[PDB]
């Protein structure tokens, strides 16, 4: 499948009250998509661009 297993992680904002514009990678779609990070919590399935979650997970 995804390149790491961080990319099988499911989405997750964290429980925080920020909105940064964030990239995970979907596992049942095959594709990163975008989410809002709140600034705290969350999992290792987070990208600041997706570039980098294309290269990570998909190559």
């Amino acid at each position: 499948q995804p390149r790491r297993k961080l990319c099988i992680l499911h989405r997750n904002p964290g429980r925080c009250y920020d909105k940064i514009p964030a990239f995970y990678y979907n596992q049942k779609k095959k594709q990163c998509e975008r989410f809002d990070w709140s600034g705290c919590g969350g999992n290792s399935n987070r990208f600041k661009t997706i570039e980098e979650c294309r290269r990570t997970c998909i190559g």
